[PDB]
Formats: C-alpha cells, sequence, structure tokens
C-alpha cells in the first residue's frame, strides 16, 4: 500500500510504489543493483525500465528509498537483445559493472584478453554481466565450432552470444562477462541474472574472495587450448 520492494533471487531489485493494479508503474520507480546502492531510478511500467537515469540509494527509513541522481546524462531502458541485435547501445558500458571490472591482456599465456577485479571483493559477489544475443540450442550445435567461443547456455530454450565483431572492446562493451577466461581453480562463476536493461542473462559472480586486479575465471565446463590445460592440471 506504500512502497514496495520485489527482490530477485540475485540480489538485484525493484522498488517503488504500485498502481491500482499492483503493478511497478511510475514515475518514480528504480532497479537497485546487488549492492543495495547503485540504482536506475526514473520511468517504469509493470516493473520493465522506460527510462532509468543513473542514481544511488542514500538511505532507507521504514522501507521508503531516499534516491541522489548521480551526475551526467547516463540514462538505460529496457533493451532485450534479439537473434541478431545484441543492444541499442553497444558502447553504453553497465554502471554497476563499469565500477567492478576491467578487460586487460590475461595472465594466461596465448589466451588474449581477460577479464579482472577493480576491487577487493568478498563471496558471491556480482561483478560482471554476460549480455549477447538470444540464438536456440539446434543453431549452436549445428554450426562450426570455431563461431562457438561466445557461446553460452541460458536456459532449456535459448543461448547467448557475442559473435564477431561484437567480441571486440571497441565495438561492444554495455556487457563484459564474455572476457573471462577459464581455470580448472576458477575464482568465479555463472550465475543467472535478472538485469533491467539487459532482461534474464547470465553474470560473473565470486565464488569466494578475490582482491583489486585479480584475474576473473570461471570454470567453462565442456577446443584444443582446453584439452592441453586439461592435461596441465591433472598433473
Ligand atoms: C560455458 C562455456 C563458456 C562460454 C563462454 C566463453 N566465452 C569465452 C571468451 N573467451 C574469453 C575472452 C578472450 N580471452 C578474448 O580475448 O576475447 C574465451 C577464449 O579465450 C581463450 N581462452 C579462454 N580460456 C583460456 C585458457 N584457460 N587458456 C588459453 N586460452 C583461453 C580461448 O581463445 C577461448 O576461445
Amino acid at each position: 500500500h506504500g512502497v514496495c520492494w520485489i527482490y530477485y533471487p540475485d540480489g538485484g531489485s525493484l522498488v517503488g510504489e504500485v498502481n491500482e493494479d499492483g503493478e511497478m508503474t511510475g514515475e518514480k520507480i528504480a532497479y537497485v543493483y546487488p549492492d543495495e546502492r547503485t540504482a536506475l531510478y526514473g520511468k517504469f511500467i509493470d516493473g520493465e525500465m522506460i527510462e532509468g537515469k543513473l542514481a544511488t540509494l542514500m538511505s532507507t527509513e521504514e522501507g521508503r528509498p531516499h534516491f541522489e541522481l548521480m551526475p551526467g546524462n547516463s540514462v538505460y531502458h529496457f533493451d532485450k537483445s534479439t537473434s541478431s541485435c545484441i543492444s541499442t547501445n553497444a558502447l553504453l558500458p553497465d554502471p554497476y559493472e563499469s565500477e567492478r571490472v576491467y578487460v586487460a591482456e590475461s595472465l594466461i599465456s596465448s589466451a588474449g584478453e581477460g577479464l579482472f577485479s577493480k576491487v577487493a571483493v568478498g563471496p558471491n559477489t556480482v561483478m560482471s554481466f554476460y549480455n549477447g544475443v538470444r540464438i536456440t540450442h539446434q543453431e549452436v550445435d549445428s554450426r562450426d565450432w570455431a563461431l562457438n567461443g561466445n557461446t553460452l547456455s541460458l536456459d532449456e530454450e535459448t543461448v547467448i552470444d557475442v559473435p564477431e565483431p561484437y567480441n571486440h572492446v571497441s565495438k561492444y562493451c554495455a556487457s563484459l562477462g564474455h572476457k573471462a577466461n577459464h581455470s580448472f581453480t576458477p575464482n568465479c562463476i555463472y550465475d543467472m541474472f535478472v538485469h533491467p536493461r539487459f532482461g534474464p542473462i547470465k553474470c560473473i559472480r565470486t565464488l569466494r574472495a578475490v582482491e583489486a586486479d585479480e584475474e576473473l575465471t570461471v570454470a567453462y565446463g565442456y577446443p584444443e587450448w582446453y584439452q592441453v590445460e586439461l592435461k596441465a592440471f591433472q598433473a
């Protein structure tokens, strides 16, 4: 009847006053990231972000949030990918991700770029998002292996991909989860995530404490490089 909070299992949430139909609709609705501080505040219809401006959750009083807008014109909208359109704005970074990870040359030899943490954080921390185009398992499983360097299964119906040329940071930096390299002693896992911009996707979540400038890795769980590293690790 007053402010309503809808939390996702991933830690993010929607907050605001609902309409007579109990819908998250209005000009003062917010999505709040899992840090419970970073927020997209503004215009939502039935929980869907129409115009979210970057904001900070300064305080909450009896469930009533106080938002303060961040400087600038950073605005976001629900912009779910299709099979061929990865994003309406490929070069607009995610502000939560931007504060937590960067891309640099991997420490794994001959592995290319990697994903690194900007910050020391604890276990179970969402660090990065894995958005991409949405194609079927049949399309993926029935094509050249070489097309599948960036494919990540989302669910039973959907596979996420970051195809050429979006695998280059110069062409796509809206999300960076596809830059995390593989390890058999990973410090992160892929996890489900409901994103106000990208919709249902996966994220990179730490398995434990990670330091600032530590490379973030995930076990790919299956490709040449991989079967070699496998032999290197069993020893
Ligand atoms: C669930 C299964 C996983 C699905 C998501 C996979 N997304 C992988 C993207 N690539 C990581 C980013 C790459 N380094 C780049 O510069 O865009 C992976 C590519 O990077 C190299 N790579 C990754 N891990 C490696 C390792 N442990 N050793 C050597 N090379 C590695 C290799 O070329 C691979 O195709």
